[PDB]
């Protein structure tokens, strides 16, 4: 299995790109209270707020919302749509190719590649940033990332150019890895949702071979291993195949990168399949799928 490596628009005037920069306590209000709440690295919490119609994956620092991520039937992310042509949004936005700004007085600058552009577009919105997920296959807008610049060079989505440098990060929490396992599951499903499939249950067993599969890999990911990991374990199954991803920062930029692999795209929507395991462990993310 190949394993995948990591003259101005106005601010947004409705819809989760309104969200950035308001209290976590606006939501708590309109929504009720979150599903999950959880820390991740660098002083972040993540609150996820989800429906039948509507998945969002909302970061704050200090109580301060700094990202969404939304996808969904019934999602608002003005002046997009989830669905639209994502050829559509180029007509009337300012696009920069190079995007440059500064955290703290530290200068970021992106090389987004030809495929970043296409299909992981970032657009400047005001003061914050959004980026748009679109199919390699459908052209069309999947979800949207709403997120201030610091935001973004913490995730660091793109390529930084020779003059910029990483960020250090701080320890894990022991909560970050799996809530990231429960945030692919739920990504993963969200992705299909859209496609009219149906969703992939969580196998337990298929997630424990997940987790042996990368813990001893880590010690390749070939499918012998795989298939003689599920025999050993007794699973009954017609077929399988498993999706892996390095030194990802976040669910959505893994996802995207799955989506535009067509190899990994076809797994993740693959109608044969009805379930799933998988394993988070540091730079690591792992999925296995099965059809009973």
């Amino acid at each position: 299995f190949d394993v995948l490596e990591n003259a101005e628009n106005p601010k947004p005037k409705e819809g989760v790109g309104t969200w950035v920069g308001k209290d976590i306590k606006v939501l708590t209000s309109k929504f009720g209270q979150a599903d999950r709440v959880y820390p991740f690295r660098d002083g972040y919490k993540n609150y996820v707020f989800k429906d039948k119609n509507s998945y969002y994956i909302v970061s704050t620092k200090r109580e301060e919302i700094v990202s969404v991520y939304a996808t969904g039937e019934k999602v608002n992310v003005s002046p997009l749509k989830i669905g639209q042509h994502s050829a559509e949004i180029f007509n009337h936005t300012s696009i920069n190719p190079e995007p440059s700004f500064k955290v703290d007085g530290k200068k970021y600058e992106f090389e987004l590649s030809d495929e970043d552009l296409k299909t992981q577009t970032l657009i400047k919105y005001g003061d914050i940033y959004a980026q748009v997920y679109s199919d390699q296959q459908s052209k069309k807008v999947l979800s949207v990332r709403f997120l201030t610049k610091e935001m973004l060079a913490d995730i660091e989505p793109y390529q930084l150019n020779s003059n910029s440098t990483s960020e250090e990060h701080n320890k894990r929490p022991v909560e970050q890895n799996p809530n990231q396992l429960i945030s692919l599951y739920e990504v993963t499903n969200e992705m299909r949702k859209l496609k009219g499939l149906k969703p992939l249950k969580i196998n337990s067993d298929l997630a424990h071979i997940a987790s042996n599969n990368l813990y001893e890999a880590t010690s390749e990911f070939t499918e012998d291993a795989l298939r003689g990991q599920l025999d050993k374990n007794h699973v009954t199954y017609k077929t399988t195949a498993q999706n892996v991803g390095y030194a990802f920062n976040d669910v959505p930029t893994l996802i995207h990168s799955w989506m535009n692999s067509d190899i990994h795209r076809s797994r993740l929507l693959n109608s044969k399949y009805d379930e799933m395991g998988g394993d988070v462990m540091r730079d690591y993310y792992s999925l296995i799928f099965l059809e009973k």
